[PDB]
């Protein structure tokens, strides 16, 4: 009745992207055919394709194939895909070096033994190279090694890189909707989805809203190609970093930076700058900036600090791209110039101008401030007047701290062993808070989503709902979310501030009852054990607190989503509650959390830091 792991979901990606006019002006006549071709295979054919499309781009064996859930005999199926131009079979596998890599370790030794010439034992690389030398010098023993190694490897397929790229692009276009822009996504793999959203796309029921694009994100067919190209170039650098191939990373990024310097000034790359920030992230320029941002992360890892500093500054000197990141760029720059390069004058310039940037928010803001008080009080600095410098006294108030310690044996303790967060909950349960939610951000986030649902999904803001499978308006993570909905927000926000506990209980029930399960990026439906609990909690928190938290979340979700209190405990009978920031044995309070706790206290909530120490 539906289609497999990969396929029902793939079919959504296809359906969604095809019904999008602007998206379909980005594919030539030929390419669109490749879609109609796909739609015209057997389900079995579609299923096998999806399965393989998701795999690495290389030769894959028929023995290493065995998709029995697809068919008991895959050869009529593979046949169908080859005839359709989607797949290629081994009668086009001619590179001996490829065929050698394709064999197993039992199979290599079979080719190694039945070629007495080769010394039978060794690692895969040791045998492959021996075979490769032997065929270069003597081509007419070479084609004999191929003829046997091919037979021994059996039937084999590889994806036609032609149509692959069409779907890859279709799938990249699908990432604008949904996937990416709750701050820009992983991008890693150069072919497939991220794990979060293949498996579950077909099950998912989305919140209702009115689609209404009016701007063209991509100019002509080639823009999208430059975009795609860039995205992949990013993915690889991400990938290289993940595996600690920093030198590899450095090359890829150096490579990219050159590709970018070549690329600006072009006919297209003005335009994109003048896109609203919430669409500007889907631009070649944005991607490169992200790459360059990673480039600094790399150079830093490779102790190449003057390079990082030159980069950071050049990134900051521009305003168009990734403003949401300057807080980091500044912070990180100050860190370098101080810790590593040990250069005072520029360390202060940095901290000064960084604070003069309205763009640096919350935690990095607070960070730079602290780096400034430490610098002003500093004796090694005192030969001057350089930071008494009219600094709005943004206190880092130490809030109530608490420490705990349990009979230590993953760090497990004795109370019977128990976790670090079990210890923390336990502590509060015996301080008279029977209830508790070990959320970490989402508790609050979902409450806000619950209380502002209709405002979030609101009609009227153009270009924020561009197609079918969106869990948020595209502008949610941008200063513009608030501004574009100002009247409506201020309204509800005040309403909530002056609401009696029953109205809160009501409005939360209202949404819950109308939406329970629709995919909305802010709301975790199972985060509360039931509406009742969610209601109990809003009743403790009360209007003003909920109002405040909501406002920050709406006004600056980008720089406020993080840092919210880890754990929320409360008393069932007395309605007293406490917002706690749990700290395991080997981590500290982030600046973001310091900020959030302070903010919450300003709002009149009981807050607390909790340290758990080793036994």
């Amino acid at each position: 009745t539906g289609h497999p792991y990969y396929l029902r979901s793939f079919l959504v990606v296809l359906k969604t992207v095809l019904e999008n006019e602007d998206d379909m002006l980005l594919f030539d006549e030929q390419e669109k055919g490749i879609v109609t071709k796909f739609y015209q295979l057997s389900a079995t054919g579609q299923k096998l394709y999806v399965r393989l499309f998701q795999r690495k781009l290389s030769w894959i064996k028929m023995t290493k194939l065995e998709y029995e859930e697809i068919a008991l005999d895959l050869t009529p199926v593979i046949e169908e895909l080859t005839n359709a131009g989607f797949l290629q079979t081994e009668s086009e596998l001619q590179e001996l070096s490829e065929v050698l890599e394709l064999l197993s370790a039992p199979e290599l030794k079979s080719l190694a033994k039945t070629f007495h010439l080769v010394n039978p034992n060794g690692q895969k690389q040791q045998l492959v190279d021996a075979f490769l030398k032997l065929a270069k010098q003597r081509s007419v023993i070479g084609a004999v090694i191929l003829k046997r190694a091919k037979a021994l490897a059996g039937q084999s397929v590889r994806i036609c890189k032609g149509p692959r790229a069409v779907f890859s692009r279709i799938l990249l276009l699908f990432s604008l909707t949904d996937s990416m822009e709750d701050e820009d996504a992983a991008c890693g793999g150069q072919g497939q989805l991220s794990t979060v959203l293949l498996v579950n796309l077909g099950r998912m029921e989305f919140p209702s809203y009115t689609i209404n694009r009016k701007t063209h994100i991509f100019q002509d067919r080639d823009d999208l190609i430059r975009y795609a190209a860039a995205t992949h170039m990013l993915s690889d650098i991400s990938s290289a970093m993940a595996n600690g191939n920093w030198e590899e990373a450095k090359e890829l990024a150096q490579c990219a930076k050159r590709d970018w310097n070549r690329l600006k000034n072009h006919p297209s790359l003005r335009c994109h700058e003048d896109l609203p920030l919430f669409l500007r992230c889907f631009t070649v320029g944005w991607i490169y900036t992200r790459i360059l941002s990673r480039f600094v992360e790399i150079l830093q890892r490779l102790h190449m600090y003057e390079e990082a500093v030159r980069e950071l500054e050049s990134l900051l000197s521009q305003r168009i791209y990734c403003p949401d990141s300057r807080g980091r760029w500044w912070d990180r720059l100050a860190l370098n110039l101080h810790q590593h390069l040990k250069r005072l004058e520029p360390t202060i310039k940095c901290i000064t101008e960084g604070l003069a940037d309205p763009e640096v928010r919350t935690g990095h803001r607070l960070s730079l401030y602290q780096r400034a008080v430490r610098l002003r009080e500093s004796p090694s600095c005192k030969k001057f007047k350089h930071l008494f410098q009219q600094l709005p006294e943004m206190a880092v108030q130490d809030v109530k701290h608490v420490t705990i310690t349990g009979r230590l044996c993953k760090s497990v303790f004795v109370m019977v062993l128990c976790s670090v967060e079990e210890l923390a909950l336990a502590h509060y349960r015996r301080s008279g808070f029977d209830q508790g939610i070990h959320g970490e951000g989402s508790t609050f986030s979902t409450l806000y989503g619950l209380l502002l649902w209709d405002i979030i999904f609101m009609d009227g803001i153009p270009d924020v709902f561009r197609n079918a499978c969106q869990a948020f308006p595209l502008d949610l993570c941008t200063d513009s979310f608030f501004t574009s909905r100002r009247p409506a927000l201020e309204a509800r926000l005040q309403l909530i501030h002056d609401a009696p506990e029953e109205s809160l209980r009501a409005w939360v029930a209202a949404t819950w009852h109308e939406q329970e399960g629709r995919v909305a990026s802010l709301v975790s439906w199972d985060r509360f054990t039931s509406l009742q609990q969610a209601q109990d909690l809003v009743s403790c928190l009360g209007g003003p607190v909920l109002s405040g938290v909501c406002r920050h979340l709406a006004a600056d979700f980008r720089h406020c989503r993080g840092g919210l209190p880890d754990l929320v405990v409360w008393n069932s009978q007395s309605r007293h509650f406490k917002l706690v920031e749990v700290k395991g044995p080997n981590d500290r309070l982030s600046h973001k959390q310091m900020i959030w706790l302070a903010e919450l206290q300003k709002l009149g909530a009981e807050v607390e830091v909790c340290h758990v120490v080793a036994v």
